[PDB]
């Protein structure tokens, strides 16, 4: 499936080369402009772990997650992910637990360890 494909023919993103983010472009996005550090970013996405439980979406929630970039305010697979991505773009992310919640995890359903799968669309981005 999905996640399978991600860890097996994605993109490392990272500086470090680590292998720590993989990503995928699903859809591809308008121009070539990504955002910029401390733009207000505007997503959709939705998460699972590697057993397969879906653990987020924002679509369930009928209102996109709102971000500054590169500001720590997400973990840190997402401030590198989505300062890849072009508006309209969608992309699949697997991210190791070192870009996400590490050994600590995040109650109630992340645990210790854990590499996540996100979907992730890019609605819009807007400098303050
Ligand atoms: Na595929
Ligand atoms: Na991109």
């Amino acid at each position: 499936g999905a996640p399978a494909t991600v860890t097996e023919q994605g993109e490392d993103i990272t500086s470090k080369k680590d292998r720590g983010v993989l990503k995928i472009v699903k859809r591809v996005g308008n121009g070539e402009e990504t955002p910029m550090i401390g733009d207000k970013v505007y997503v959709h996405y939705k998460g699972k772990l590697s057993n397969g439980k879906k653990f987020d979406s924002s679509h369930d929630r009928n209102e996109p997650f709102v971000f500054s970039l590169g500001k720590g305010q997400v973990i840190k697979a997402w401030d590198i992910g989505v300062a890849t991505m072009k508006k309209g773009e969608i992309c699949h992310l697997l991210c190791k637990p070192e870009y996400a919640y590490g050994s600590a995890g995040s109650l109630p359903k992340i645990p210790s360890n854990a590499t996540l799968f996100f979907e992730i669309e890019l609605l819009d981005f807007k400098g303050e």
